[PDB]
C-alpha cells in the first residue's frame, strides 16, 4: 500500500526523500481561529518550539451547512493555511473525518444527519452517500497539499479512534479517489490494534495510537494519581504492529473542560511543565517517532461550533495560549526536550529496551530505560518509579560505555533527580566527529560552526553533573568561573565535574565549545535555522538543521536569514532583552532586528552582542459601561401583537431521525426543520376549554442549556440550567383560562450544539434539539399546532461569510443586528450593566474606536462580572459571536478575541443578548475590556477579515 516514493517507512522511522525524520508535531484547528492572517503567527511559534509538523482536523458542519453546498472560503479557506504552513516550513498531517470528534459540534457531522435513514459511521449507504460531496471536496485540496506536488502534507488520518470494517476501508477509497497518495496514519483510542497494518479489511498503512493518561478532571491540579504514567507502550507496539514506526498521534498536552468545570487555568497546573518533562521523555523511552500533542494550540470555540460538553474558549491549558501567548513555563520546557531530538539523529537508531529498577542505579527509586542499537550512541531515560514523586533523589550511574563499564560521577559528587523531572543520559554522543563518552547533563543542541563545535548542556538548579570527552587536548574555562567546575585527565579521555549555577560557564576542549547552564537560563535559547536567500527556512532536513545557529533572546525568535554580511533576527520581546549570536558566519558583519540595524559587540570567544529595551507603550481602552448603549427587545414573540404567520410549521406527522420515535403529535425535533444552531423559539397556538390547570414540558438543549416559557404574555417559569442535564422536565401552574380563546405558548430554548458520536453504533449525535413531549392538562395534545424557528433560512443560511452556525434564532440575529452598523439610533438608551426588571431577552448594542500602536501584539479580553443570577448573555464583536456566558453555571467571565476581528486602528461594533430566567430580571455585574502584557512583535501587519455590515433581509421575521 506505498504509492509514491517520498514519503516511505521501516519499523523504526518515516523517511522523506530517503532521509529519516523524527515527526515532532503540534495540533491547530484553523477554524478555531477565523483570522487567516494569523495562522502563520501560530506556525512560527510552533517552529520555534523545535517542531516540524503540524496536525489538524477540518470541520465538515462549517463547510457544508447546507446539504449539496460545499463552501470553504475567506476565514475557512483551507489554501492560506498550507502556504503558512509552507512558509514556516511545517509539515502537516491531515485528519478531515469526516467524524472528528475534536469537541466540536456533531463531532463534525451537519445537523442535516439527523435526517439520514442509516447508523452514522457504518457502511449503510445512506451515511456513506451523505460523505461523499465533503470528502470529494476537502480531500480534494488536500490533495494539492501534498508532498508529492511540493506541498506540506505528508500524512492522512481516515475517520478518528474508529471502534464494520468495510466502513473503514470505504474511506480509505473514498481519499485516494480524490488523489490522497499519502501515507494513511490511525489513532486508536486505546493501544489495542485497531486497524493496525495486518487487520483485514479497513487496515491503515502506519499504526497510531493516543494517549491522555491524567484524563481530563482538572480539579486538583497538584495530585498525580499513582499508576498513570504509562510503561508498556513499546511492549504492546511490539505485539500488535512492529512492521510500522512507534507513533502516538495524539498524547496529552492539555484538558479540555465542560460547562461547571474548574477552567483551563487548573487544566494548565495539572498538564504543566513537569508533566511535559516527565510524560514527554517518558515517550522518548519507548521510541516514538511521530509525536504530536493535542492541542499545542487550542483556540477559541467562537460561533457555536463546539459541543455542548464545553463552553466558549478552547484554551485547553495549551502550551501556546489562547491568545497566542507563550508565557507557559511547559512551552519553554517543550521547547528545550524538542531541540534535542532535532539535534540528536541517532536517537532513531537506538532501539528502545525493557525498563529496568537497580540496575543502571543503585536505587530501584528510579527507573532507568535504555534506548541502545546496533552501533555506538545511547541514550538512557531516569524518572522515578513513582512518577507521581517530589522526592528529591540522589543517585549515582553505572553506565556501559565505549570506554566500559563506568561509574558516574568518576570524580566527586552525586547526581540529582528533583521531584516530577526525567533526564535523558546520553552515551557514545556523536557532536560532529568528536565522541562525547557520556554526558549526565542533558543535551539542547550542538552545532558545527566550521571549525569550532558547540554543545549546549543544562540541569535543573542545585543538581551537579559531568561529562566525558574523547579527547586528547586540554581544557580551559573561557567564561566564567572555574568554582565548582573539576577537571582531569583519564587515558585518553577528559573527564569534567561541575555544579549548575545560574551564571552560564563556558569549557573549551580542543576545537569543542561546552556551554553549561541551568534550566531557567535554557529557556531562553533558540536555534533557528539561518536560510541565506529569502526568509523562509523551508522545511526540516539534516542539511537545514546543520545550518542553523544558537541565539539567546527572550519571550520568542521567530526566525534568522542571512542577507550578505547582514544577520537579521525576527524576534519578540515583553521585557528589556539581552540578545547573543552564537556561530556567527564569518562574512557576517552586522546584526538587523526586526528590520532595524542593531548596535553590537564582540567578546574574546566571538560571541556576538546586543540589546533591545522594552517600555511599554500606553493602553487606551473605552470603558464598556460609559459607551452609548442601545436598547432593543428581542423576544417581541412574547407580546400579543406579533405574527408568526411566516414561521415554518412544526407539522411532520413522522421524524426523519431514526434514534429517538417521536411522543408528540409531530415532530418537535429543530433538525427535521434544518434548524440545527443558536437559540430556538418555539410557538404553540391553541384554543382553551377552561379545563387546563398544569403544563408540561420536557426541552432539550445539550448540557447547560435553559429554557423559557410563557403563555401568552404571562411567565409560567424557566428551565433555569445545569452541567448534567441534557434535557429539562417542566410543570407550570395554570391560573384558569377563558375558555374558546386563542392562546399561544412561547417556548425559547438554549441550543448548546449537537453531540459527538464517539461510540458506533450508539447515535449520540442524533439527540435532538426542541421540545421532546409536554402534556396540557384538561386538552388532547393534538389541540396544540406548534411553529418553530432557529437561524433565519435554517440551512439556507442568511451569513456565508461567518458559517452556518454563527447565529441563532432570535429576532435581532434573524434580522443581521448583530452585525456591523446596525439601525440602532432608534432604539431606546439601555446598559447591559442595568438589565432587565422581569423574564425576558434584551439585545444591547454600541461601538467605540481603538487607536493601539502598531508594532504590538495587544491581547484584548472582555470580562464579566459575577453576580450568580440566572442569566445567558451571548457576545458579538463586528458580527462574529465570541462569547457565551451563563452566570449560574460558568466557568467563563473572561472572553478573549484576536486582533483580526477586533479592530484595532478602527471602529468596532460590538452586541449583545442578555436573556433573564428569573422572575426579578438580570443584569450584568460588569462589563470592563481589558489587556495582558503588550509584545514588541516583529510579525507583520494583521489584516482583518470580511465583517459584512448590517443590511435588511429578505424574508426575515
Ligand atoms: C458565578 O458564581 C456562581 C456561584 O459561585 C456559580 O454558580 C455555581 O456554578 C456551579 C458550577 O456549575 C454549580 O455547581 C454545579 O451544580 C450542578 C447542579 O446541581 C444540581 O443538580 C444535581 C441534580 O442531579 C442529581 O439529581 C437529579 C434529580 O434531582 C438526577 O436526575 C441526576 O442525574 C442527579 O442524581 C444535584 O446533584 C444538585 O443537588 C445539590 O443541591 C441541592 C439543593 O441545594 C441539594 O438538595 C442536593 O442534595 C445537592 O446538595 C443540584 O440539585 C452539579 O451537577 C454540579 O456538580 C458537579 O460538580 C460538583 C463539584 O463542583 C465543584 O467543584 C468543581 C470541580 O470539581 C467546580 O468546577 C465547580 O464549579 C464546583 O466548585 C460535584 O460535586 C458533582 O459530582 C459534579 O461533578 C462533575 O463535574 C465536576 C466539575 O466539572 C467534575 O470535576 C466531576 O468529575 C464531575 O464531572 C462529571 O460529570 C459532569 C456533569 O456533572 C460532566 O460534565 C463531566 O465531564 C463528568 O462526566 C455542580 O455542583 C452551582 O450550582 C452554581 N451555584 C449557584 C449558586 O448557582 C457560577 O458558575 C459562576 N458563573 C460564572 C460565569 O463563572
Ligand atoms: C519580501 C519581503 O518583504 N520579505 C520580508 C518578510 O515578509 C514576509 C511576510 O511575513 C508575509 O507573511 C509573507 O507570507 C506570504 C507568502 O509569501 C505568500 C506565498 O506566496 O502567501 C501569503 O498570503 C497569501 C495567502 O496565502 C492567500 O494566497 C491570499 O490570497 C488572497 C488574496 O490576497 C485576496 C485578495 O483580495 O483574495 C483572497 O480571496 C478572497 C477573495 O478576495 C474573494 O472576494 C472572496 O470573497 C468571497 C467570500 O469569502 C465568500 C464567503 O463565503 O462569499 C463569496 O460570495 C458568495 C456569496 O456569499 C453568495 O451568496 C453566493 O451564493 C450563491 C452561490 O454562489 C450560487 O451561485 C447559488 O446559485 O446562489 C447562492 C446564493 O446564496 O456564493 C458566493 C460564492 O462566491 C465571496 N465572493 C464574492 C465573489 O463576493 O474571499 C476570498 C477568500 O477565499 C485570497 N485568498 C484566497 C484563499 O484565495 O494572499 C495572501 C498574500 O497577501 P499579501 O500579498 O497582502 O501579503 C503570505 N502572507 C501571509 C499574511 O501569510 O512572507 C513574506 C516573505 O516575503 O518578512 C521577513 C521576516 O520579518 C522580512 O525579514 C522580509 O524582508
Ligand atoms: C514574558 O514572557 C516570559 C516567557 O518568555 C514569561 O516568563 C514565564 O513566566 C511564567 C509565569 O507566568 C513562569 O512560570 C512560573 O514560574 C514559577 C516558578 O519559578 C520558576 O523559576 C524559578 C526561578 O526563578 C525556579 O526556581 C522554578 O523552578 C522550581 O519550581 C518548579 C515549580 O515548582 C519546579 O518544577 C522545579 O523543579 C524547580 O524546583 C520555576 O522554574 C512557578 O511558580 C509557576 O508555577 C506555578 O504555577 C503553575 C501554574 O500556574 C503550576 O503548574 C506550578 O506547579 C507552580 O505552582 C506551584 O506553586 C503553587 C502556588 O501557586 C502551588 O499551588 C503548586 O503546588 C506549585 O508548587 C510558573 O511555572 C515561567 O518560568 C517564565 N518563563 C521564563 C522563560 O522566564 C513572563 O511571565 C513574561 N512577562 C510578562 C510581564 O508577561
Ligand atoms: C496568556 O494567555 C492566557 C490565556 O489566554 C491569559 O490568561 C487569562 O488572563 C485573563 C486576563 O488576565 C484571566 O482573566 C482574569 O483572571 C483573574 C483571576 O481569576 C481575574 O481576577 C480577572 O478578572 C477581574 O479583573 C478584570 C480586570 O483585570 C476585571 O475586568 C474583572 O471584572 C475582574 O474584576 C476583579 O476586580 C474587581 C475589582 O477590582 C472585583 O470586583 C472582582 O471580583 C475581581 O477581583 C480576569 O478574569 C483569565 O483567567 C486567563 N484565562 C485563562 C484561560 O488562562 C494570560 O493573561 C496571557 N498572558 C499574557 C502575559 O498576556
Ligand atoms: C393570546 O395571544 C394571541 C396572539 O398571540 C391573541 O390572538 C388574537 O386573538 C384575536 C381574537 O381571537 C384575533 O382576532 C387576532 O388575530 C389574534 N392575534 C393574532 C396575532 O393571532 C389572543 O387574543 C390572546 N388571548 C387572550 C385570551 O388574551
Ligand atoms: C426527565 O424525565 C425523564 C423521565 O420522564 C428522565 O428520563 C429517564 O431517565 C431514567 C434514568 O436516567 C431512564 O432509565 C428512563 O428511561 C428515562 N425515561 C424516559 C421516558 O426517558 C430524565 O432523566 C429527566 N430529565 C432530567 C434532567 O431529570
Ligand atoms: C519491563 O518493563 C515492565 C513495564 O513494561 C516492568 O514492569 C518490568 O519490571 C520490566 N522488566 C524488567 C526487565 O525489570
Ligand atoms: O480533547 C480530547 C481529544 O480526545 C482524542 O482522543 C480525540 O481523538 C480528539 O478528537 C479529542 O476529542
Amino acid at each position: 500500500d506505498l504509492l509514491q516514493d517520498i514519503v516511505t517507512w521501516d519499523d523504526k522511522s518515516l523517511f522523506i526523500n530517503g532521509e529519516r525524520i523524527m515527526l515532532f508535531s503540534g495540533e491547530v484547528h484553523p477554524f478555531r481561529l477565523p483570522v487567516p492572517s494569523l495562522w502563520l503567527d501560530i506556525f512560527h511559534k510552533i517552529r520555534a518550539l523545535g517542531f516540524n509538523c503540524v496536525s489538524f482536523y477540518i470541520d465538515w458542519a462549517l463547510l457544508e451547512g447546507k446539504p449539496g453546498d460545499y463552501r470553504a472560503e475567506g476565514i475557512f479557506a483551507l489554501e492560506p493555511f498550507f502556504d503558512a504552513a509552507k512558509e514556516a516550513g511545517i509539515y502537516l498531517i491531515a485528519r478531515p473525518g469526516s467524524y472528528i470528534n475534536a469537541e466540536v459540534s456533531g463531532g463534525g457531522f451537519p445537523g442535516w444527519l439527523q435526517r439520514v435513514n442509516g447508523t452514522l459511521r457504518s457502511s449503510d449507504e445512506p451515511f456513506l452517500k451523505a460523505t461523499d460531496n465533503y470528502i470529494a471536496n476537502a480531500a480534494a485540496a488536500v490533495a494539492k497539499a501534498q508532498i508529492t506536488n511540493g506541498g506540506p502534507v505528508i500524512l492522512y488520518q481516515p475517520e478518528n479512534e474508529y471502534s464494520d470494517a468495510d466502513y473503514m476501508q470505504y474511506v480509505m477509497d473514498q481519499a485516494r479517489k480524490a488523489d490522497i497518495v499519502v501515507p494513511f496514519i490511525s489513532n486508536d483510542a486505546s493501544p489495542s490494534g485497531h486497524n493496525a497494518p495486518g487487520s483485514g479489511t479497513g487496515a491503515v498503512d502506519i499504526y497510531g495510537h493516543d494517549s491522555y493518561p491524567l484524563g481530563f478532571d482538572c480539579a486538583n491540579p497538584s495530585v498525580w494519581p499513582e499508576g498513570k504514567l504509562p510503561d508498556n507502550f513499546r511492549t504492546l507496539h511490539l505485539e500488535q504492529s512492529p512492521s510500522t514506526p512507534y507513533s502516538l498521534l495524539e498524547f496529552q498536552a492539555g484538558a479540555f473542560d465542560p460547562w461547571g468545570g474548574p477552567g483551563f487555568e487548573k487544566c494548565y497546573a495539572l498538564v504543566n511543565h513537569e508533566f511535559s518533562r516527565v510524560f514527554y521523555r517518558n515517550d522518548l523511552s519507548f521510541g516514538v517517532s511521530t509525536f504530536n500533542l493535542y492541542m499545542t494550540f487550542g483556540g477559541t470555540n467562537w460561533g457555536n461550533l463546539g459541543h455542548p460538553g464545553g463552553y466558549t474558549s478552547y484554551d485547553y491549558g495549551s502550551p501556546i495560549t489562547e491568545t497566542r501567548n507563550v508565557t507557559r513555563e511547559k512551552y519553554s520546557d517543550i521547547k528545550l526536550l524538542a531541540n534535542f531530538v532535532k539535534a540528536s539523529p541517532s536517537y532513531l537508531t537506538a532501539t528502545p529496551r525493557n525498563l529496568t529498577t537497580g540496575v543502571y542505579t543503585d536505587t530501584s527509586d528510579l527507573a532507568v530505560t535504555p534506548l541502545i542499537g546496533d552501533s555506538p550512541g545511547s541514550f538512557f531515560v531516569v524518572r522515578h518509579t513513582d512518577y507521581s514523586s517530589q522526592e528529591s533523589t540522589s543517585y549515582k550511574l553505572k553506565l556501559p560505555t565505549s570506554a566500559g563499564n563506568l561509574t558516574i560521577p568518576q570524580l566527586e559528587g552525586t547526581l540529582s533527580l528533583n521531584g516530577r523531572d526525567s533526564k535523558i543520559h546520553v552515551v557514545d554522543y556523536n557532536v560532529s566527529g568528536t565522541n562525547i563518552i557520556y554526558s549526565t547533563a542533558e543535551v539542547f543542541t550542538w552545532k558545527k560552526f566550521d571549525g569550532n563545535k558547540v554543545l549546549v548542556l543544562y540541569g535543573g538548579p542545585k543538581e551537579h553533573h559531568e561529562l566525558a570527552i574523547a579527547s586528547k587536548s586540554n581544557v580551559t574555562i573561557i567564561e566564567g568561573s572555574d568554582s565548582g567546575i573539576v577537571s582531569t585527565r583519564k587515558g585518553s579521555s577528559v573527564i569534567i565535574g561541575w555544579d549548575v549555577s545560574s551564571t552560564r560557564r563556558i569549557v573549551q576542549v580542543g576545537d569543542l565549545r561546552v556551554f553549561l547552564l541551568d534550566r531557567n537560563s535554557a529557556y531562553n535559547y533558540w536555534v533557528p535555522e539561518l536560510p541565506t536567500e529569502g526568509t523562509s527556512p523551508g522545511f526540516s532536513t539534516s542539511k537545514t538543521t546543520a545550518s542553523s545557529i544558537i541565539v539567546k533572546a527572550g519571550y520568542l525568535l521567530r526566525g534568522a536569514h542571512l542577507d550578505g554580511a547582514d544577520l537579521h533576527l525576527t524576534a519578540d520581546f515583553n521585557a528589556t532583552t539581552p540578545i547573543e549570536v552564537i556561530g556567527a558566519p564569518t562574512g557576517a558583519k552586522n546584526l538587523f532586528v526586526n528590520g532595524e540595524k542593531a548596535s553590537h559587540t564582540v567578546d574574546k570567544n566571538g560571541i556576538w552582542s546586543s540589546e533591545v529595551k522594552y517600555a511599554a507603550p500606553e493602553i487606551k481602552l473605552p470603558g464598556l459601561k460609559d459607551l452609548d448603549w442601545k436598547y432593543l427587545d428581542t423576544l417581541p414573540e412574547i407580546k400579543s401583537s406579533y405574527d408568526d404567520s411566516a414561521w415554518v410549521s412544526a407539522d411532520l406527522p413522522k421524524t426523519k431521525n431514526t434514534h429517538r420515535p417521536l411522543d408528540t403529535p409531530t415532530s418537535l425535533y429543530s433538525s427535521d426543520y434544518g434548524f440545527h444552531t443558536g437559540y430556538l423559539i418555539y410557538r404553540g397556538h391553541f384554543v382553551a376549554n377552561g379545563k387546563e390547570s398544569e403544563f408540561f414540558i420536557r426541552t432539550q438543549g445539550g448540557s447547560a442549556f435553559g429554557s423559557s416559557v410563557w403563555l401568552n404574555e404571562t411567565y409560567l417559569g424557566s428551565w433555569t440550567g445545569a452541567d448534567y442535564a441534557m434535557d429539562g422536565n417542566s410543570t407550570y401552574k395554570l391560573s384558569q383560562l377563558e375558555s374558546g380563546k386563542n392562546y399561544v405558548i412561547t417556548v425559547v430554548i438554549d441550543n448548546l450544539g449537537l453531540d459527538e458520536n464517539w461510540t458506533v453504533g450508539e447515535e449520540t449525535m442524533k439527540n435532538p434539539r426542541g421540545i421532546l413531549s409536554y402534556k396540557l392538562s384538561g386538552q388532547d395534545a393534538s389541540a396544540i399546532t406548534w411553529k418553530l424557528t432557529g437561524n433565519l433560512g435554517g440551512e439556507d443560511y442568511q451569513d456565508k461569510v461567518r458559517g452556518p452556525l454563527n447565529e441563532g434564532g432570535l429576532y435581532a440575529e434573524r434580522q443581521g443586528f448583530h452585525q456591523p452598523q446596525p439601525p440602532s439610533e432608534s432604539w431606546e438608551s439601555g446598559s447591559p450593566l442595568e438589565g432587565l426588571s422581569k423574564p425576558g431577552i434584551g439585545f444591547y448594542t454600541a461601538q467605540f474606536d481603538l487607536d493601539l500602536p502598531k508594532g504590538w501584539d495587544v491581547p484584548l479580553y472582555f470580562n464579566f462580572g459575577n453576580n450568580t443570577q440566572a442569566a445567558r448573555a451571548q457576545l458579538y464583536v463586528n458580527g462574529y459571536q465570541y462569547g457565551k456566558f451563563t452566570g449560574n453555571v460558568g466557568p467563563q467571565t473572561s472572553f478573549p478575541v484576536p486582533e483580526g476581528i477586533l479592530n484595532y486602528r478602527g471602529t468596532n461594533y460590538v452586541a449583545l443578548s442578555l436573556w433573564a430566567l428569573e422572575s426579578d430580571g438580570a443584569k450584568l455585574g460588569s462589563f470592563e475590556l481589558s489587556y495582558t502584557t503588550p509584545v514588541l512583535t516583529g510579525y507583520g501587519n494583521v489584516e482583518s477579515p470580511e465583517q459584512p455590515k448590517y443590511e435588511q433581509r429578505k424574508g426575515a421575521y
